[PDB]
């Protein structure tokens, strides 16, 4: 469960295994024939990390159903066996079986969070094969959810037809990109005593900044901790200390949105050494305010995706940096990890750059009615995701708990939260997130637009109400006067509750290069008018504390009659070029402060 | 004299536009006298239209020489009781007109109207109307064609021999030719009719005095009446002869974006004619351009008559669309770059309140981009005689338009070289002599290193500059563009006279973008304009900004023309680029009057 990010230290090797791997589609016999026991025969080559779906020009590969096998040689020095040897998979989408030579080492469910396994030293021969089988299938038990008998609401035909081949049935908009999404690395620690986890929280009372620490270890040794400024000056340290304690940081500089400050927290245990960057800041909800460092924050930003061409969902470090640069150019301060945890490289970069993050689980598609009710008992056909949903919350918080940039947990996106049984499904998950987060950050779920919005169970659970609303697109299309009236009528209800609420999605599909002076859907001008109309309302509501558009950039989806080669609601194109509305938001957000707007 | 043809109680108006026969000359059309018979083995061509883009043939688009248009003309013999006139609104560039194999008239100049009576004796029971159209340009035509001069914009890295002889435009825009504007038959009474109407106005308190001169043929009595739009008579004089005056109490003035047109009704014998007319004053005083005694700020564009697929051909829906976009954007004006526009556009601008800088066909008068203005014997440009005719004909056609506030004598001539003043002084004198309203005159100044030697300084009432700081110089260095802009424009500002941009812009392909200054992107177009306005907004003699161009338009081919000229604020199908929205915002905040008071 504990998943410190692997780094190169005085006690820890870090060997990236990314590169060109062998790759073979399963044909139904890959496990029966034990393909993992030998070199893959008649295979292709595929880059790792990457989604596999768009690398070639093959629809059969893009739309593959089931398993694929990745493989590479693993020839390492025998002297590594004096250390503990760990194989870390930052993400394999969706499920994985990992073999070293003929031996199954581990299995994992969940396509967007890391997992690891020690390699038993007896298994390491002079020459080794590493094989990773990757399953892309989704159903009522996976997060994200795949449909079983439910029909395609975004990709329905006018006339029914029989598909040529069995395929996944996503219950979510974004394309089902699968493969070895994030890096695979070998790392080492000392065998006999090592650090397994580090937990840090901040206390800011009485004009004193302190870091509280909890160091989890294996074995028996002495612990030491020191806190260092950017320039390397030690500002607090203690040796031969307890597993838990606190350190006062004199002259403490707080981490602020768009003004980051990261200390370096250096820990030793026996011969083991680990350094964690850490920003000191407070988060609290009070009344209708979202307080960061006791100041009333206004979210400006986006729902994003991890989506670039041609790697799909795969880690793209140059584009992560481009994206943050574009956010700062635009005057944004924040985004949400729609609809799955993002790479650690992104999260660590957001800590370094001062970008605020709403950290969301993989729980999209928990909705069987967009007659069996979504949250009926499993034995009568209800959704089967709650058990895995708990595991995802535990794993997400364990991975991201120390990030200053994370200010809120989003428990799910667009679940059936207006139906009976939703509160019962979600109450244990909100309780779990609050129990497990050492910083006790706000929790929310992101609310689907619904006719009976007053029955949304978010009202009984969340610290901030996070709304996805499309007044002027999925309703009132090309009637922005009606959109404004409908928007005002519902958002005045949310404002009357006196709690913080915000948009986490709002937007209009826009094909770059389509134009009209006169309100016309899909044009760049309509996208601007759509947003102007919505802001006419939100700017008058004192409890509305944030605007995150759908979406930062155009991204790939499943095929159908309302998806013009993917989702076109980006302010930017897929290659990160600004539409008219991106210039509109640069002007608007330049005039809105991060603090004190409302 | 060229009154716009209208339907009246004394005048039929019969449009001959439609589908005509069309044949490329193969070098034998005059020898074999194709005009004497139905054209054989011919194509079909819409009239009015340029012919170049209607088909899919490069040999047609890039044709050199003559083409023949033809239609049947079967008219009632009872029209022979009337005077019968064939009006060609525009045939580009030169025309020979035949009825039944008799040559009736010829015309040089592709953008102004001409007409001929049809002699009664020539009209048979069945008739053929044939129009031969010449597209060739050289040192004697306006616009100018190159002869031995090099292709600057469309030059190759390595010389080559062209497959076929072709025109060598000394101008950017594509050489669209054909029967550009409508052909109509009209009638007037035979014995006595109105040939021309001239109106000037004077504002004494709230009373307008309209001075008229009605030119006629034959002996009859002349009468004039001025009516409000709703039809109330506000002044009337009978048996007035040729010249006279009359007064309108509490006259409604024509204003930019607030038009008002009276109807001036004239009778002469049995002839009847109605002219729309707006009352307004124009004067340059100090560094001010005064419309109705108020300091105007021009906001607008150089345009082209350019749409797909008609090329230069009259497109009345697009004319109305274009004016609507101008009002949407907050513009108040444009220049007819680089030729007189259709009467239909000019009359629509009167109706809609759009101010016009009316420009001649004189683009390309420049042999050194042998001196341009050397004597013709020594190889100088051979255009001055036709240039005089164009000025005469343009002012004769457009003199009564309230929307026309200034004449542009030429665009981007070689005005910094020796002999330029000697070439242009007679033309400026001519324009001032012939315009009854004595409106301001200018020439449109090419960008040049020796700008203080531009003879515009000695001739023009307003200095009209084409400047590309940040495009043709300082490209992708807008800080240097701002410094170079300020250095030159402070010189012009020091002369104390009104000056303006008539061209400034940056090629921009819709859909190309970059946050970081990059030529041809939509963002760079905006930054280019922001940089220039940083300078112009601080200069008190700078009284107007007209971008190049309203919309992308077709040009000759070459390495710097990305399928034509891309400096439009709008695409060729009139869609707004980022900079079109920039100017809508900017012009929304700048008044038409009193911006620089
Ligand atoms: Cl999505
Ligand atoms: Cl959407
Ligand atoms: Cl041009
Ligand atoms: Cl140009």
């Amino acid at each position: 469960n504990a998943m410190l990010y692997p780094i190169l230290t005085q006690s820890r090797m870090l060997i990236d295994l990314s590169g060109t791997w062998r790759f073979k589609l399963d044909d139904g016999s890959g496990f029966e024939k034990k393909w993992y026991e030998k070199t893959l025969d008649d295979a292709q080559l595929m880059p790792v990390p990457s989604s596999y779906n768009d690398i070639k020009e093959s629809a059969d590969l893009r739309d593959h159903y089931g398993w694929v096998f990745y493989q590479r040689d693993l020839n390492i020095p025998a002297y590594l066996k004096t250390q503990r040897i760990v194989l870390r998979f930052a993400a394999v989408t969706h499920s994985a079986k990992v073999y070293v030579n003929g031996t199954l080492l581990c299995e994992h469910k969940g396509g967007f969070l890391p997992f690891e396994t020690e390699i038993p030293e007896n298994l390491i021969r002079d020459e080794n094969l590493l094989t990773v089988a990757v399953d892309n299938r989704i159903d009522h038990s996976t997060l994200p959810v795949g449909r079983e008998d439910e029909s395609n609401v975004l990709g329905g035909s006018f006339f029914p037809y029989t598909p040529t081949k069995k395929q996944n049935k996503p219950n979510f908009d974004f394309f089902n990109y699968c493969g070895i999404t994030r890096p695979v690395k070998l790392y080492t620690t000392p065998k006999d005593a090592y650090i397994s986890d580090i937990t840090l929280t901040s206390s800011l009372e009485n004009n004193t900044a302190r870091i509280n620490y909890k160091i989890d270890t294996k074995g028996s040794a002495h612990t030491a901790i020191g806190v260092y400024t950017k320039q390397g000056v030690c500002v607090a340290q203690t040796e031969n200390t307890g597993t838990e304690g606190s350190l006062t940081i004199e002259n403490a500089v707080l981490w602020e949105p768009l003004k980051p400050y990261l200390y370096e927290v250096k820990i030793s245990f026996g011969e083991d050494r680990y350094t964690l960057p850490y920003g000191i800041r407070s988060v609290a909800v009070k009344g209708n305010k979202f307080l960061i460092n006791n100041k009333p924050f206004y979210f400006k930003g986006y729902g994003k995706h991890e989506d670039t061409f041609p790697a799909g969902r795969g880690l793209n470090m140059p584009m992560n940096a481009k994206d943050i640069s574009l956010m700062k150019w635009q005057g944004a301060n924040s985004f949400r990890t729609s609809h799955y945890p993002y790479s650690e490289e992104m999260m660590r970069l957001c800590d370094e750059e001062g970008i605020v993050v709403i950290d969301e689980t993989t729980a999209v598609g928990v909705h069987l009615n967009f007659r069996v009710n979504t949250f009926d008992p499993i034995e009568q056909g209800g959704i089967r995701t709650q058990s895995h949903h708990k595991e995802v919350i535990k794993d997400l918080i364990a991975r991201d708990k120390n990030h200053a940039c994370v200010v809120m947990w989003s428990i799910a996106n667009e679940a059936d939260t207006g139906s009976k049984g939703a509160y019962e499904y979600f109450k244990p998950l909100f309780d779990l997130a609050r129990e497990l987060d050492p910083q006790k950050r706000p929790c929310t779920l992101v609310s689907l637009q619904m006719v009976n919005y007053k029955e949304d169970c978010t009202i009984k659970l969340s610290d901030v109400f996070c709304l996805n609303r499309y007044y002027g697109w999925y309703t009132c299309g090309a009637d922005l006067q009606a959109a404004e009236k409908m928007c005002r009528e519902e958002l005045e209800f949310w404002n009357s509750l006196g709690k913080p609420f915000m948009y986490t999605e709002y937007g209009a599909d826009t094909v770059m290069g389509l134009h009209d002076t006169t309100d016309s859907m899909f044009t760049e001008e309509y996208q601007v008018e759509y947003y102007k109309t919505n802001h006419k309302v939100t700017d008058t509501l004192d409890c509305f504390i944030g605007e995150q558009v759908w979406n930062f950039a155009d991204f790939a989806t499943s095929q159908g009659l309302i998806r013009v080669q993917g989702n076109k609601k980006g302010l930017f194109t897929r290659d990160r070029k600004p539409k008219l509305a991106a210039h509109y938001f640069k002007e608007r957000w330049s005039k809105i402060p991060d603090f004190g707007y409302k």
